[PDB]
């Protein structure tokens, strides 16, 4: 069933998985010499390419291939259109290492044919706190503790092979030669997200859509006007209605996030995050690079009252194609991404991010349900689309969680 899948180190049914009780590696503990230093062999009319993501140039060749033939749904209506500045932005974080940027290129005309790309994370992945429990109950806490410390890993996105190039066996040489050079830097394990469902997910949550601009959405058949406001005298007037909001923020104090608030933002940040099974743990560092506000691509708020910073959103852009319309080329949609609440309730901090995503001219926001992203869903009016994500992990065991244990969000 899976001929590259069944030959590494991942749970491969949920059979296995099921009997899986504690954290830990799947696979023989190696070291750095013991991996080929030799790149994985390809053939003799391809090339291995690392692209320089931080020059503009190498950023611009990534970006028309994942332009080009990323993700897209099933009815070719819609494709990523991830931003040359949101790439460099979601592949250079701090302490990044180049040579985990991968790419394939043909030797004659130097056509770039594939790309995958890994960035380091600091990852909280132990035993999770149902199986800590049922640990307990059976005298078996040592071994369910044995990797509670953070761990630094792989986070992997962005596999993308050429169109011209698919159901070649290509994406497994692309993995393999990104395991390899992973393992050259003495870390064993990655984490990954896929829409598509392959052995075997530790986690899997719903998407969830919230209309900005329904009337455009409509227009692009993202959305339909739905079957209950046919009957009134103006379905369109009355859907518009139904999804208008408020057209300056509603709480006292907001304000765009500065960079003097980047030590009390990671302080709630990481209180918050303390409390899922699966989370990432970020340095004074990397809070700067991922949360402080960049045109076009991450947008930071945080609630400032009285001198004290006690809440904060963030929510990041990514433009979709829109693959064929006489009226509009792209649909703009703002993603729920990190936040915090310590003094009002998590949807009247939501409602604010809402609202300023629709006056920046956002069409859609759109999140998981992993967080406490589901405590808002009704009031706020997100209705649940259609698939799954699903969270994986690369030599890694862990036991089947809810998404609501998960707390990392991936780009
Ligand atoms: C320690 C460090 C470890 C580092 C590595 C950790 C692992 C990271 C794993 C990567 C996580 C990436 C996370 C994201 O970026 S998920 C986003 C993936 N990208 C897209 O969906 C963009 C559009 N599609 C494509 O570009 C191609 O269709 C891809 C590249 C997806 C496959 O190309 P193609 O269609 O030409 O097929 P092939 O003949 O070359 O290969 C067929 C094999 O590939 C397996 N396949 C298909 N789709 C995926 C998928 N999304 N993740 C993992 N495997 C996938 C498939 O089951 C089959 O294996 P098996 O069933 O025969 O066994
Ligand atoms: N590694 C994956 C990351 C992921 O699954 N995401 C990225 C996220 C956008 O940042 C997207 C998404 C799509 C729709 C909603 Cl409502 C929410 C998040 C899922 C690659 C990917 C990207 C997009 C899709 Cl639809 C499926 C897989
Ligand atoms: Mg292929």
């Amino acid at each position: 069933a899976h001929a590259f899948w069944s030959t590494q180190p991942v749970p491969q049914t949920e059979d296995e998985t099921e009997k899986i009780v504690f954290a830990g590696p799947m696979d023989e503990p190696k070291t750095v010499a013991d991996i080929p230093e030799e790149p994985y062999p390809i053939a003799s009319t391809f090339e291995w390419w690392t692209p320089n993501m931080e020059a503009a140039d190498d950023i611009h060749a990534i970006y028309e291939l994942l332009r080009d033939n990323y993700v897209e749904d099933d009815d070719s209506m819609f494709r990523f259109n991830y931003s040359e500045e949101f790439l460099q932005w979601a592949l250079c974080p701090p302490n990044y290492i180049p040579d985990w940027h991968v790419a394939v290129r043909r030797k004659a005309d130097k056509k770039l044919l594939a790309f995958i790309a890994g960035v380091p994370v600091t990852l909280r992945m132990g035993t999770p706190k149902y199986m800590k429990v049922k640990a307990q109950e059976k005298g078996e806490g040592e071994e369910a503790a044995k990797y509670d410390e953070p761990r630094h890993i792989c986070e992997i996105n962005f596999l993308c092979v050429h169109k011209q190039l698919r159901e070649k066996r290509l994406a497994p040489i692309l993995i393999k030669e990104a395991t390899r050079r992973v393992n050259r830097t003495n870390v064993w394990q990655a984490v990954y997200t896929a829409g598509v469902l392959l052995p075997t997910p530790y986690a899997s949550g719903q998407y969830f859509h919230r209309s900005l601009n329904p009337e455009k959405l409509v227009e692009i058949r993202f959305s339909g006007i739905p079957a209950q406001y046919q009957k009134f005298q103006n379905p369109m007037a009355m859907l518009k209605r139904n999804y208008q909001l408020p057209s300056a923020p509603k709480n006292s104090g907001l304000r765009e996030m500065k960079p003097s608030d980047v030590p009390q933002v990671r302080r709630i940040l990481m209180n918050y995050l303390d409390s899922f099974d699966v989370g990432p743990v970020f340095s004074d560092a990397e809070i700067s690079h991922y949360l402080l506000p960049r045109d076009g691509v991450v947008f930071t708020y945080v609630v400032e009252n009285d001198k004290k910073v006690t809440d904060f959103f963030s929510f990041y852009r990514i433009p979709s194609t829109v693959i064929g319309n006489s009226n509009y080329n792209l649909l703009n949609a703002a993603y729920v991404h990190y936040y915090a609440a310590t003094s009002i309730p998590l949807h009247q901090l939501i409602l604010d991010l809402l609202i300023v995503a629709h006056s920046r001219g956002f069409d859609v926001c759109n999140m998981v349900e992993i967080l406490d992203n589901r405590s808002f869903v009704e009031q706020l009016k997100f209705g649940a689309g259609d698939g799954h994500l699903r969270y994986y992990f690369y030599n890694w065991a862990y036991p089947k969680i809810k998404p609501s244990q998960v707390a990392l969000v991936m780009l």
